[PDB]
DNA sequence: ACCGAAAGTTCAC
DNA sequence: GTGAACTTTCGGT
């Protein structure tokens, strides 16, 4: 939806469940094949590339979604 | 060879 | 100025 163009999907999770970041032809967990639980060791960046930033909150604080040149309220 | 995930980037409000 | 959204490339299976 906000992340990927898929209305049913929300952008969180993945087809394989080995990640979280997805907004294109990556892995929309619609049907899936059942794989989540506690499956650790998954390299995904859900948030912005900024190490100091965590992705929460914006520079103006009027929004929350930021993962590029939008609004990191920190380093 | 095919499928999935991620980077960097770009358009609209 | 800020937020929000797309295409393409690389890596893994
Ligand atoms: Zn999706
Ligand atoms: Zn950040």
């Amino acid at each position: 939806l906000l992340t990927c163009p898929t209305p049913g999907c929300d952008g969180s999770g993945h087809i394989t469940g080995n990640y979280a970041s997805h907004r294109s032809l990556s892995g929309c967990p619609l049907a899936d094949k059942s794989l989540r639980n506690l499956m650790a060791a998954h390299s995904a960046d859900l948030k912005c590339p900024t190490p100091g930033c965590d992705g929460s909150g914006h520079i103006t604080g009027n929004y929350a979604s930021h993962r590029s040149l939008s609004g990191c309220p920190r380093a």
